[PDB]
């Protein structure tokens, strides 16, 4: 099951909610976590979510990238 | 370089602290992430970790996993510590 189709699966199975993926950012530190923004409710929200689609994790203000610049990616999406 | 010297590494290039790692819990869901509860002073504080220790992101009160139990993991770890 895609990326997408598991973690459609896997909010909605926590949730009961049907979500559209807005936007996908791969991060330059690491493959294991792909930063995404969906929409939820009237809301565009963004999260963190294993690259399997398995696990999301809620965007907190705790967040250090081996890479700097990642820094800047979360902190512009959560501006959006 | 081995994960607990990578988490050591990018938690400490980003905060400038020397932080110990007490306690390691992989997730049934995915290997790609391992919660992980790490020591800042004299606090506990747990936190998210890609599985190679290059990203570290805060537990919030949202997580959502695929298999059910590792809500229950991740619950009980957060009471742990406050």
């Amino acid at each position: 099951a895609s990326f997408e189709d598991t973690l459609k699966a896997t909010i909605k199975s926590n949730t009961k909610q049907d979500i559209k993926i807005l936007k996908i950012q791969n991060l330059q530190s690491s493959p294991d976590v792909k930063l995404v923004l969906i929409a939820v409710g009237n809301m565009q929200v963004p999260i963190f979510a294993s690259k399997d689609g398995k696990l999301v994790m809620g965007v907190s203000n705790v967040f250090f990238a081996h890479k700097s610049e990642d820094m800047g990616a979360v902190g512009s999406l959560i501006k959006q």
